Formats: structure tokens, sequence, C-alpha cells
């Protein structure tokens, strides 16, 4: 769009004052030669109110300036002209509507402008002594991010009473800064990037306890390989537990839009209608299963349909001899222990850290029966 | 009320101590012409014991003063005086019964007052100098502010092994006082308008997940704007899952007062008695809908009944073509669903982010047997 | 008991010896008068090993004083002489079994000892000059508390290449000791009195969101007056979300001890024998009533019998007309419900915040089955 | 393993070069005896790149060195030289890969390496002065440590206006460094041994509640006791509300690892086949009893089967007369209560902190009809 940039360039303008406007106030020999950029500068700050799509605006929008420095308007009477940098509130609201960002711009950049600021107006109450503006600016810049940063050198100090009274309410104010912005920072790089930090504490508590314990070898790997494929392939991350709270039409909408692997490329799941994918997909449970590991025996109850969607598995006999085949990808089983009502002769395991969909019981006999058509789809497979 | 203003009278009074008698332990030349704001102040601070609708009233109403700096009562001996500022315990105390003002204003007025009260102690324990006490006053609550706060100038430093004493532990109270207040407000700002706090963190822990997956662009809208809905309508809140722990009366009561907007407009709603109101509007669970969601297809089981409190929703046949009509506020549909145990010719979308209220349906079929009257203002939108 | 006693005595032996062995050696003018103060602070260390009901122990009971001192054991391998304080780890693990006192006694205490001990550490290699050895101590650890809570006057700054090097490694550990303590104590007063802390949070999510929401003046009074109910006779509490962690024979035990206001003053709850007490009182869930508020209407299902504990209700007719009668302490009501299997003649409010204990029907049912006597006892008052 | 060794001798190059490569920028007196230390250097850290069982590595395998110092390369184009200390992000994230080492050693040696690179940047803008490049590096780290730490002596200042804006950028990157750290550290030492500080806390707000209460001696004995037993068999833990999260084939695996010690030594659980030891051992969910706790009474219903691993308890009759035996290790009894269907006569205490099982009925009778043989190994103890 173009109302970005228009944006960043009221930012900008801002930023122009909020550094430019203290400099003349302690240097009146300024304000000369930016008329051109300063009268620019205005009509752009005037021309924001109407686009919505108020207090701050309008008490800036004013036009205070252009007169504050040519009637030269006494000092004490010009503190006035500060109500021009109001918009940073309006700004830094507006930051959102465009942690990276929440507390680390909004806080050292504040704290660099403040810095400018009130090191110009530590300026200001000097006496008149012959210097270069220069580098008379980074002395008083020195001194102040000395104070406000809590160092304490000493090597400038005030020595007027007026001076001094300065120094006590900004020495007060740069402390609650300096403290402020380093127990937010110190306070949110602890939730800064929270899946690592969440995730490991996930992890430590465990581990700690079942190393507390003692376990075998050749099961403290797929423990810790457990949660290696939960953070390289799922990145610390379990899914159903943190989805209850998304609403029921988001549920199915998120879940088709995320589970497109499972669906469409089988021929069960495609050409399948439209009332499963809103029905099952959410019921759609996926688990993990490490290599060599045994799910079912002979001839157990309750074996549900297996749906596997990629990786291949072995089938042997009920003994380790007899190898029968393999199964892989775009097929699925497990259908004969519900419809026919009989035992089971079976026996699995996985090859590697396989990716399977275990889904309930009841809710596919109480579907299944509303459909003819898949029900029939699931026969074939299940008769040859 | 008017005793209120006796309260922040004698808060006044009490500032009025605090501020006071250490000027007059270090400066004799008070109290002379103070009598009268003296005595007065006395009156009002004894004539408070009998209100209660106790140890540091009784200990400051005991009229030491008038006696301290009247006999002269020496140095050694008169330090006995500060117990007349154990009011601070009483009012703090009686400040939550009248995070702006827990740890904000009984933190740094505390803060304020303990440094001007240890500043005139230091100044206590001073060779007798010559100079204003204004500008001594200034300069010994600089180094004061110097050693609270922890900046460490030197200009200013003990020289006598009693001051060398004092300053040890001054030094340890103030960096004591200073690291706990800034400690306590960085933990609290991080607590501070904890609904953005808590809620946006809600928003980034969802967007962060979506967002390490792929969603589309016309589904990566809806959420953020689902959010912003929750965020503008409801401003970052569900509702039930924080209304639990709000007894079962008080859910009656507060669900009576605040959906108020639902009943007693529609025809339904409206002279439906009183038991409805209290046993269904805890059962009213609202949800909310996007623009184009779709909730039911041709004829699916469950449909419950819709009540739409506000917005238009049209009705459209099977397929896209043959508009039948617009339902809008005032009404309702959804009912012979149940009521006429047959499947459903109904097809809904939304126009805009549109409120609707979701109730469950053994309840309503529980409750709608008990009543002739409504189960036929029911029954004949039902039928005709 | 008499081995606290000893525990203190030992802790102040060993506090002691950690004021008085750095003081020795750095001035070898001591350990000539107290040879009977430190033979049998030595015979009291030493007996101590046996007491079970230990390398820090041992390492400390080896007899390396009056040694060190007498053959005067040249400066660089007297350091040694510093293991005798290692019992510090055994009283700080014991200091439990004895946030008041965890991380306040173990911290400030710990950073005093480890002050004193640094200031005269650092008082060991200077110059030897010609001063009062108690004005140069309080200098010493003026310097010492200067440095290491972080204030920097800079009034007494090393000079020598080898007290350079031991100023950087005290500057390194103070600065890391008064972080770790003042951030731990700043997260713990977070944390500190953790019932008003979080109570008064859990008063100011739900105020703050029905205060968001417009609610009405009598419906204000009661929420925050309910909670004040909850905080002064509860102390913002409730009971049953808490107690599911304690065991079930831990659950009868704690319930029989605690609720035993409901049980053996009404003539239902005494003499009822013990298999009720056990198997009725986790079940007894409380509940807590407002001024005039409503139950029930005029004959709706589902009435189950109220036990009143405290308190005076009145009853009057399906009308406001038609006073009936008073119903108070030692009786109940709410019985011929389920019994009778009959629909309801009752009417209910409450004149103040009054307490109701509220149990289901289930296991009411379920368990006046099984006993004839108190069925029968119900049975009088349910037909008379 | 060897390649661990590889990982440890590469990031003593890395800390050989960032403590070399800046004292060579500063002083080209060095690299003219070190060219064979500096040839086996350069050839050990190119040859890295191929083992990956990007950018950083390849931006400092470039052989800029042995040209930088020996072509002279004039200092302002020289900075680049600092390149090589890229690795310092790989060695980090491999060290995960290897709360002791996480944000310990990542920290404290980071902020060492730091301090030492900036305390030679600072060495290298000052004036060529006379002294040992000794005690000029102990001078420069010591301020350097002093304006880092925020501690603020003064003895050394800026006089140049490029070494003024220089100390500007490194007061504010070493307050925030340290503030960082710190605040860091205190966090985490409040998170640090979270089993003794999130455990303690939950004996401190059940503690504080009871004694809130008035508990008799005698039973605030066994609340601290049973506290104490899992503080030491347990270590503050129990195991079912922490294991839901961990998955069901891996409960099964954990559990049969874990629950050795009940199984396969009563001949119940010995010669059992394997579909019990994965069914029932996560319905095997254990409890603690203390001394002289009753169960049962005398003829109660519902007593399940009660299965003691280790501890003696004694059996008596329904009086306290009339011993009738001990029951210990190896065997189990609450079995006639289910397959005969009669009351029941029995009187158990308990001696000690004894530990029982204790399982849910159900799942027992579900099981039991699946399997005769055991059944029946049931059945002989049950009938003889
Ligand atoms: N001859 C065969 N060789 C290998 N696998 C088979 C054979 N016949 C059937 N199967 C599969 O083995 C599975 C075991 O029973 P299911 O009900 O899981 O579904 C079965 C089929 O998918
Ligand atoms: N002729 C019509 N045109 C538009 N809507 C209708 C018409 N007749 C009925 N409806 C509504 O369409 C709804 C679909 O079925 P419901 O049970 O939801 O309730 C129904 C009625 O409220
Ligand atoms: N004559 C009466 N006057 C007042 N209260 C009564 C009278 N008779 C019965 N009750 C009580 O009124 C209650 C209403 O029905 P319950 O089943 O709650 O138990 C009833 C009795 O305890
Ligand atoms: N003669 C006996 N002396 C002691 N204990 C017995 C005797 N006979 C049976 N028991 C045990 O007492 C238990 C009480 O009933 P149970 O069903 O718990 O299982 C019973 C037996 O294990």
């Amino acid at each position: 769009t173009y109302t970005l940039v228009w944006k960043v360039w009221i930012l900008a303008v801002t930023l122009y004052y909020a550094i430019r406007i203290p400099l003349t106030l302690v240097f009146p020999s300024l304000f000369s030669p930016l008329l051109p950029l300063d009268i620019l500068a205005s009509l752009a700050l005037i021309a924001d109110i109407p686009l919505d799509l108020r207090l701050p605006d309008l008490l800036a929008a004013l036009p205070l300036d252009l007169l504050v420095f040519a009637l030269h308007l006494p000092s004490p009477l010009s503190l006035l002209s500060l109500v021009r940098l109001l918009k940073l509130i309006s700004v830094q609201a507006s930051a959102t509507r465009i942690p990276a960002l929440l507390r680390l711009l909004s806080l050292v950049g504040f704290i660099l402008l403040a810095a400018h600021g009130i090191a110009c107006g530590w300026m200001s109450l000097q006496p008149p002594s012959e210097n270069p503006a220069g580098t008379r600016y980074l002395s008083a810049f020195y001194w102040t991010i000395t104070t406000l940063t809590t160092i304490g050198y000493g090597d400038i100090t005030p020595s007027t009473p007026t001076q001094t009274v300065y120094t006590i309410v900004i020495e007060l104010l740069g402390a609650a800064m300096y403290g402020l912005v380093i127990g937010n920072i110190a306070s949110l790089v602890s939730k800064l990037d929270a899946a690592k930090l969440l995730h490991r504490e996930r992890v430590e508590r465990v581990t700690a306890f079942l190393s507390y314990k003692r376990i075998s070898p050749e099961l403290q790997r797929r423990i810790i390989e457990y949660f290696d494929y939960l953070w390289e392939t799922r990145r610390g991350y379990e899914e159903r537990e943190v989805l209850k709270e998304l609403p029921h039409p988001l549920r199915l909408a998120v879940a088709m839009e995320i589970h497109g692997d499972v669906i469409e490329k089988v021929p069960l799941f495609k050409g399948a209608g439209e009332e499963f994918i809103r029905d099952i997909i959410l019921h759609l449970e996926p688990v993990i299963y490490g290599p060599g590991e045994y799910i079912i025996r002979a001839g157990e109850m309750g074996s549900d349909v297996y749906f596997i969607n990629r990786g291949s598995v072995e089938v042997l006999s009920a003994d380790e001899k007899t190898r029968y085949a393999i199964l892989s990808e775009g097929q699925f089983f497990g259908e004969m222990a519900l419809i026919l009502r009989a035992p089971r002769t079976a026996t699995v395991r996985a090859r590697a850290f396989c990716d399977l969909y275990r889904l309930d019981k009841e809710t596919f006999d109480r579907i299944l029966s509303r459909y003819p058509e898949i029900a029939a789809q699931i026969q074939e497979l299940a008769v040859r």
C-alpha cells in the first residue's frame, strides 16, 4: 500500500522535531536557514488530522512554531513548545498495528530520544561558555548517559542551586527509567523465544526425573530421541492440547487446511465427499512410533483401523519366521476387527520414527453407517 | 460521605508532622511561631481514637510534643519523638479500603518521605557551619538521593567515625530500598495492564505456531481478524472459562444482568416467566461466526435451534441458485430438527462477524416438556 | 528439647570463629589472652561429630588452630586456616530442619559475614600504617560496602598491582553477590505473602472484566461483598479445588478434623456411627448465600436436602403474604423431594451472608439405603 | 568417542584467537615468533568445514590472517580481522548438543571474553606511553571492569573527543550486558534447583493454611512427616499427575521399567505372561499409609484387593483382642470381597510409613475374565 509510507514519513518528521526543537531552544542560531524544511514539515504535520483510516494531533498541529522563535517569546513561556512531541503516544500505539518490537523499539528508541532531550535541557541552564557546540553537546550527552544509566563518575557536577534541583529530578527519573527498562528486558529475555524456553524445560522436568531413576541405555535412547523427533519434525509441540481453545468451526477450518497430507491421496480419502472431511479431521489424532516398536501381539481385542500416511512397515507371522510382506504408503489396514467382529491375526513393528494416525472407534462406526458408498469402499479391500 | 475528608485531612496532618518534626529536631528555631498550627494539629491527632468505623494511634496520641522542645529535653533522649510517624502503617492499610495504588503510592511516596527524613537525620550529625538553611537542605538531600539511589559521585563524603558509621547503615538501607522498589516496579510492569500482556501473548502463541506452519492468505485473514473481533468487541476474552469459579446463584445473577440483550425482545423470550431466565441463561452459550462461513450443508443431523440476536443472514437453496429470503433481528430458526424428528432442508452463510448464541439440546428438550405455553409458542412458528 | 540449645551454641561458636579468625590473621596481637575462650571453643567444636541425630565437620575439627599462630606458620601457607568456616553449609542446611528464613537469614547474614571477611582480607594486603585498629577497620569496611554494593565513591583506590588484582576479583564477586541477592529479594517479595498477592489478583481479573461491562449497583454489591466474605470468613480461598491433591485417607482425616461444626450437634449428625463421617464429610460441600437470595421458586424438581448450620432463614408462602415461620440453627429441611417422590411447596430467602452445606443426591440415596436407623431418623421429621 | 576431543580442541583454538588477535592488533611485536603456532591453528581452523556430522565457519576460514600483519594492511581497514570470532555462535549452539551450562557458561565466559576484547580495544586508541605492557593491560582491564560492571571510581577518564565517543558506546553496551546477565541470573536462581523451590512451596501453602487453622499435635505429626516421607523416599513428587503427558506406549515402557519391584516376586505376578504387565502396570497406582492408620472397619463394601510389596501389617479381630496373625512381604489379601460377593471380616493397621499399591476394581474384573489361569491362581489362595 501507500499509507505505510505516509506513516514512516510522519514518523521521520516527528523524529526530526524531537531532535531539532530542543536544539533550537538552546541554540537560537538555527531556524534561520531551515525555514523551507520547517514550513514543509509543518504543512505535513498539519495535513494528518482527517485521515482516520485525537488530542495529541490537535495539540501538536497548532502553529505555535514559526512564532516562538520569530517573535522570540521569552524563555519562561517558551517551554510550551514541547507539546509537539505528543505524537509519540500515537505512533507507539500505531506501531502495534503495522517481542521484537513491543518492548524493544518502544523502549531503547524512547530511551535514546529522552536522553537527547534531557541532555539538551541540561545544556540549557548552564553559564554561557566559549566552546564549540559539537564538543559541548558530546560533553552534555556524556554527563547525561553517566547519570541516566547509573554509573557515577563525577567529573561533571552541578554548582548552582537551580542545577542541583534539576539534577535531583533527573537523577530520580533517569534511575527509574534505567531500572524499569533493564528489569523489563531481563524479565522479557526469560520470556523471549518462549518456544525453546518453555519446551526445553518440558524436556528438562521429564528427563530429570527419569534420570533420577535409572533407565536402560536402549530406553534412554528413544526417550531423548522421541523428544528429538518432536523437536525437529514438530519443534517441541503436541497439537490437540493447544487446539481446544480455537472454536469448533475454526478447528474445522484449521484442521482441513493443515491435515491436507493424509486426505485425497489414498483411495479411501479421495472422492469421499465433504461431510467426512469436516466430521473426522478433528477426530484425526496423530501418534508417533519409534523403530522396532510393538503395537499388537497376536489376537487381541479393540484393534482399530490403522491409517499409514508415510513410511514402510513389515508384517510377519505370530513368530519371527515366515515373512509375509511390506505395507507402505497409499494404503491402510486394521479394519477386519470391527466389521467382521472377529479376533485378529497380525504382528506389527516399525522401521524408524514413523507417523501414524490413530482415531477412535465409536465415531467411526457411527459415521460408516450413514455412508453406504465408503463403507463399501472399505469393504472390497476388506474382502479382497 | 464526610469521613473520607477526615481521612485525607488526618493524612495531611501526618505528612505535616513527617516533614516538620525532623526539621524541628535539626532546627530549634521553629515551633515558636507554629504553636497555633501545632496545637490544632495535636488536638486533631488526639481526636481520632474512638472512630472505629490501635497501638500506633495510642503511641502517637500521647502529648510528648509541646514538651520535647519546650523543656528542651536533651538530644540523646529526644529521639523518641519519632514514634508519632507510626500512623503510616494505619494509613497504608486503610489506603486499600478507599496496581495504580497498591505498590505505586505506597512505594514512591514512602521513598520520598524516607528520603526527606534521612536527609534531615544526616544533617543532624554535622559540625555547625555558617550557610543558609535552604541551600544546606538542598545539599543534604542531594547527597542523600545520591547514596540512596546508588549513583556515587563522592563530592560529599563522611569525615568523622560516627558519620562513617551512619553512612554504613544508610548505604545498606538505601541500596536495599532502591533495589526493592525498582525490582518490584520492574516485576509489576510485567504484570501491569495484565489484559494486554496476558491476551497479546495468547495471540502470540497461536499465531506463532500457525505461522510456523503455512496457512492461506484468505485463512490468515479471519484468524487474526477473529482475534481482532475478540479484541474489539470482547477485548481479548472468552466468557465461560472464567465464570465457573463464580458461584451458581452468582452465575444466575451476573448472567441475568449481563445477557439482557438476547432476552425480552424476541417474542419467545418476552413474557416467558422467570424460571427460564434463571435456568437457561447460564446455558446460553455464545459463539462468533465470520463472513461467508458454513454451518450446515443440506440435511445433516443434530441441527439445534439457532437464536440470532443481531445481524442479517441469507438463506438459499441446496445449490447457489434460487435465493429464498433474508433472516434478521427479532426472530429465530433451527427448530424443526428435534420437534418434528425429521431431516433438514437449509443452507446458511454469514454476511460479517456475526454473533450467534448456541445452547445445548438435552436441556432444551428437558425444559420444554415442563412448559406447555412456550413450547406452543415455538410451535406456531414451527407450523406456520 | 535440649539439642536446639546445642545447635544455637555451636552456631554462636561458628560466628565467633568467622568474626575472630580473620582478625587474628590480620592482627597477631590477639590469641594471647583469648586462649581459654579458644580452647573451650575448640573442644566444643570437636565434640560434635558423633551426634548424627560429614566432610565439613571433619575438616573443621582438625586442630590446625593453636598451632597456626603459635608456631607462627608463615603467611603464604596460613591461608588454609579458613577451612574452619565450612560449617556454614551444614548450619544453612539444618536451618530448614528447625519465606521468612529460607532466603532471608541465609542471604543477608551471609552477606554481612562475607563483607566482614573480605574487609579483613582487604586490610591484609595494605602497607603497615600508624592508625588505630578500630578506625582502620571502619575505613576498610566502608570501602568494602562501597564496592560490594556497587556505589563507587572512589575516595579509597588501589595503588599496588597486587591490590589492583584483588580489587578485580572482589569487584566481580561483590557485584555478583549484590545483584544475586537483590534480584532474589525482588522476585521473592512478588512471591512474599503469596495469599494476598495471588488472591487479590484473583479478585482483580474478575472485577476488571465485570467493570469492563456495566453492572447494577445492587449487583456491584454482593460481588465485591461476596469476595469480602470470602476474604474475611475464608481469607481468599475456596476449599475443594485445593484438597484433591491430598490423599483419600487424608481427605478423610483432614475433613473429619475440620468439619467438626456441622456434625454431632444436630440430632441427625450425633449418634450416627462412624461410617457416615468418613463417607459423607468429603461429599459435604459448602456454599455461601447472600442476603435476600432465591434458591427455589414454588414446585421445582431436584430439591436436595438443605442442612443449615448457623443462621436464621424465613419461610413464606408462594406469594409474599402469609408468613409461615423461622427456620434456624440445629435443624434441617429439603427432604420430602426424593423420599416422597413429590413436587415441592417452599420459598426460601436469606437474611445475611449465610453458610449452607450442599451435598449431592445420588450418594445420599445410595447410603441411606444401607442405614435403616438414620433413614428412619430422617423419616420422623419428614412425617411429623 | 573422538569427535568431542576435536570440538574441545577447536574451542581452545577459538579461545586462543579471541585472546591473541586483539593483542596482535594492539601489539605488532607479536606474530613473529608465533608463526608455527599460527600456521597450525590456521590449518586446524580451515580443516573443519566438511564435518557436518555454515556462514560463520566460511567467513572465519578465509586466510585473511598471515596477511593482515605481514603486508601490514593499515589500521582503518584492519578491523575486518574480527570476523574470525563468529565461531562463538556455532560453539554456543553446539554446547547444548554435548541450568548448569545453558545460561551459566554461555554468559560468564562470554562476559570475560568480551571484557578482554573491549579492554584491548580501549587500549588501542590511547597515546603511545612508556610503560610495561603487563601493567598497562592490568590498568586497562581495571578501567574496563570498572565501567562494564557499573562501579564508577573515575581515576581513569577519557580526554580526547574520540575516546569520549568510545566511552559513550562502551558505557551503554557494558551496562546493558551487566544488567542483562545479572537480572538473568537473579531470575534463574529463583528457578535453579526447581525441585526444592517448587516442592518446598507446595509444602508451604498447605502447611500455611493448616497452621492458620489449629490441628492436634498427633495430627501435626504425620502431615509434615508424610511430606518428609514424600521428600526422602519420593523426593517431593507424586507420579501420575506428571506421567499423563508421556504417551501411552511410553507409559507402558516407562512403567514396566520402573515398577519392576512389585512384579515377578509374588507368585501372582511371576510367570503371568506379558499382556498383564502392559495392561495393569499403568493402572498400578501407589499410595502411602502411616503408622497405626485404619483402612476398613469390620464389614464394609468395596474392599478391593490389597497388594503389599514391602512391610509387615498385623491383622486382628473386630475388637482389639485375639490377635490373628502377621501379613508381610511376598503375599497379598483383599480378594474375597468381589469374587465371593460377600461382606468382609477384617481389620487392618500399619506399623510404619508403609507403601501399598491400590488399583481399581472394574478393570480388575474385566481382565480376570479373559484369563482362566491367573484367576485360578487367585482362586486357590482365596479358597485355602
Ligand atoms: N497375504 C498377506 N500378506 C501380507 N499382509 C496381508 C495379507 N493379507 C492381508 N494382509 C494385511 O494384514 C493385515 C492384518 O489384519 P488387518 O485387519 O490389520 O488387515 C490385514 C491386511 O491388510
Ligand atoms: N419460504 C421460506 N423462505 C425462507 N426461509 C424459510 C421459508 N420457510 C421456512 N424458512 C426458514 O428456513 C429455516 C430452515 O429450517 P429451520 O428448521 O432452520 O427453520 C426454517 C425457517 O425458519
Ligand atoms: N407449618 C410449617 N411452617 C413452616 N415451615 C414448615 C411447616 N411445615 C413444614 N415446614 C418446612 O418447610 C419445608 C418445605 O419443604 P421441605 O421438604 O424443604 O421441608 C419443609 C419443612 O421443614
Ligand atoms: N486364620 C487367619 N489368620 C490371619 N489372617 C487370615 C486368616 N485367614 C485369612 N486371613 C487373611 O485375612 C484377610 C481378610 O480378608 P481378605 O479378603 O482381605 O483376605 C483375608 C486373608 O488373606
